[PDB]
């Protein structure tokens, strides 16, 4: 059993990127943070605990537009309770057609990896974003590398990606432009 079900038919001819959530896209924490973006309550071991949730500039733009451009993935090295909330509040044009979570990870040598190859897809047609290099070790050709992101807002990182992502949305083998 594949970790996706079959593509739809508006993104079987589209590029697969799996997205991750934290440090790349955005930052939480449990030190309250002025000015958050989000507010997440948490509930561990039955208490409560307020999640403060900062955005990575330039990311409704960069989310909206990648959307379009190719099937969507949100795959996280966190659990559920920490990712859905917050990419409910985010994902405002139904970019993210998955959610995929810790559980889906292969724990390996003390990483969480984010295993292509258990997608479902063709793997000349899938992309990689993530702040970790650890999380694509088994992939290492379908990356597109990002700094991690805490709370720096003159970061213009997904800004500046979206000109080499509106170039491999276009080909026919993502291999053929990272090698
Ligand atoms: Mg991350």
């Amino acid at each position: 059993q594949y970790l996706l079900p079959e593509a739809k038919a508006q993104d079987s001819d589209k590029i697969c990127v799996v997205i991750d959530l934290a440090e790349t896209l955005v930052h939480s924490s449990f030190k309250p943070v002025n000015n958050a973006d989000f507010i997440i309550p948490v509930e561990i071991d039955g208490v409560v605990h307020q999640v403060y949730v900062l955005k990575r500039p330039h990311v409704d733009e960069f989310l909206q537009r990648m959307g379009e451009l190719f099937e969507c993935v949100l795959f996280t090295a966190s659990l559920a309770k920490y990712a859905d909330p917050v990419a409910d509040l985010l994902d405002k044009w139904g970019a993210f057609r998955a959610r995929l979570f810790r559980e889906s990870c292969v724990f390996h040598r003390g990483n969480y990896v984010k295993d292509l190859s258990r997608l479902g897809r063709d793997l000349r047609r899938v992309l990689i974003l993530d702040n970790s290099p650890a999380s694509y070790v088994f992939h290492p050709d379908n990356a597109v590398p990002v700094a991690s992101w805490f709370d720096n807002m003159s970061d213009t990182e997904l800004h500046d990606l979206l000109p080499f992502f509106e170039q491999l949305s276009r080909v026919d083998d993502v291999y053929s432009v990272l090698r």
